């Protein structure tokens, strides 16, 4: 019983990070076989970031100017090349300790887990989402630039983020590890909104489904309503439109628990229109959306990795 | 900025986990040097953990009915003994993965990282903290005894929990790795009760500091208050006593925030006498209890692990 934000095991994640120095930018990188990743604008320096030319700024370079550590090791750099707003350090080593991994670009509403780094060593492990308006709601201090976000599946990991800059919200965004912004979001210091979000509907009513399969079970109710009744209610208090897919999705959850999804979305419309009244749902008192199905499945089944 | 419910990277303690298997029981092992740790109650059947007698049960045993697998590879056990509330089973190889490590037992209010792990295999990482009632609220399913929670200084790991079993509240009891129970429990299916838990009033003071270096300052006010006259609304409210030491502790961060402590217990008590009227802190509806002061400075500071 219990339930809990649980990231993955990062073990996997840890022997890939390094620490890349060019001038007097010092940021993280991913070293996995003979190229390092990490964030193009470690070719600026604090007055460049205000506007800057990346493809100017590193025909500028050269392989000596990238400083690579991976521990006390230093990694030779034989080759570099910028792919999108990522850099690839090619390096004269492969590194030993490379997972099997596959780079994924994530969908809003999913989840994964942030390995935060400072000069190529973590300092922590926390889980996080996708918001649906592309920023993920982190916990990073200056130099955690190139921290990356993954999920695990057995043993292979899913690299799914690396971190490039914070928001004038305290919230963060970063790209896909082939570069990509999530978001509408470039790697310059000018002014950028993140954008009005929303709730992640279908994670709120799994984390439901998670309270009772843990013996909260307060807020379930006799009601019920149609899908399009509940997404009136939903567009009305800012959550995100539930599909069949999502009805789909919650199938074995469902199941397990005996109650019909629809059912848990009259619970849901009761708790918007009418609060907790002071009530928790596994030790929260808000609504909460940060857990997708397969999240809430894994976690009260036991699924492992390795 | 940002704040999140943090853990340290496991790849330290994942390198350690182990399955042990005797008779039909299969739960985990810690593999330090050449030391397997586990629960003791592996040499009980589902018959027998209603009331046993584990030296009796203990010298019936052999070797060989241990069978430890680290990955796939067989793990030769040629000696057993048991400690308090754990065995200690020595196998002739050498953990060659051994960090450098501790054995420290924590006190209530402190935090720690548990690596949740089903048949030697890590399925997620988590923070939590010890109650004031020696329980944990933590994650657990069949199979996860053996797992252990542990925190990290620069490169030593301190195992200070390794998991047994979970009382009827969901909660989860647990011993150091000395094999001495946190609180009153035993290592018997008998009826045992969690006890009355209280709020770890520091950690909240903690907390607190952590929102308004992270913008969150709606709850400060004008006013102060007595050591006294706040541990006066502290016991009304269920709160533990705060001390001197935990104002001397909070110190620090009373300095980078300029908010002195006792005016931070002005605001605390103001919080408890009227509730948060639907304002959030740090993303809670509810004032959050399970980090301490240095879990805030950790991660408003950014220190790191190898
Ligand atoms: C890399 O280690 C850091 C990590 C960053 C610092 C604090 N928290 C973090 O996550 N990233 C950077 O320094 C960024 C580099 C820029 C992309 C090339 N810069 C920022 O994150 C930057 N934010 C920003 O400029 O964008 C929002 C903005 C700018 C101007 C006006 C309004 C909004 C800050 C200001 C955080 C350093
Ligand atoms: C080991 O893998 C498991 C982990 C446990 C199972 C579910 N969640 C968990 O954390 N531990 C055990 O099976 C325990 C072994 C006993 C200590 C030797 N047993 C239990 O956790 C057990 N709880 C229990 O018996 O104590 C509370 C109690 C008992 C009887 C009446 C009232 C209260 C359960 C019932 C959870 C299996």
């Amino acid at each position: 019983s219990g339930f809990r934000k649980m990231a993955f095991p990062s073990g996997k994640v840890e022997g890939c990070m390094v620490q890349v120095t060019c001038g007097t930018t010092t940021l993280n990188g991913l070293w996995l076989d003979d190229v390092v990743y990490c964030p193009r604008h470690v070719i600026c320096t604090s007055e460049d970031m205000l506007n800057p030319n990346y493809e100017d700024l590193l025909i500028r370079k050269s392989n000596h100017n990238f400083l690579v550590q991976a521990g006390n090791v230093q990694l030779r750099v034989i080759g570099h090349s910028m792919q999108n707003c990522v850099l690839k350090l090619k390096v004269d080593t492969a590194n030993p300790k490379t997972p099997k991994y596959k780079f994924v670009r994530i969908q809003p509403g999913q989840t994964f887990s942030v390995l935060a780094c400072y000069n190529g060593s973590p300092s922590g492990v926390y889980q996080c989402a996708m918001r649906p308006n592309f920023t993920i709601k982190g916990s990073f201090l200056n130099g955690s630039c190139g921290s990356v976000g993954f999920n695990i599946d057995y043993d292979c990991v899913s690299f799914c983020y690396m971190h490039h800059m914070e928001l004038p919200t305290g919230v963060h965004a970063g790209t896909d590890l082939e570069g990509n912004f999530y978001g509408p979001f470039v790697d310059r210091q000018t002014a950028q909104a993140a954008g009005t979000d929303t709730t992640i509907t279908v994670n709120v009513l799994a984390w439901l489904y998670a309270a009772v399969i843990n013996g909260d079970r307060w807020f379930l109710n006799r009601f019920t309503t149609t899908l399009n009744d509940f997404n009136l209610v939903a567009m009305k208090y800012n959550y995100e439109p539930l599909t069949q897919d999502h009805v789909d999705i919650l199938g074995p959850l469902s199941a397990q628990t005996g109650i019909a999804v629809l059912d848990m979305c009259a619970s849901l419309k009761e708790l918007l229109q009418n609060g907790m009244n002071g009530r928790t749902i596994l030790g929260s008192a808000l609504l909460e959306d940060e857990f997708t199905p397969f999240d809430v499945v894994r976690q009260c089944s036991g699924v492992t990795f390795q």
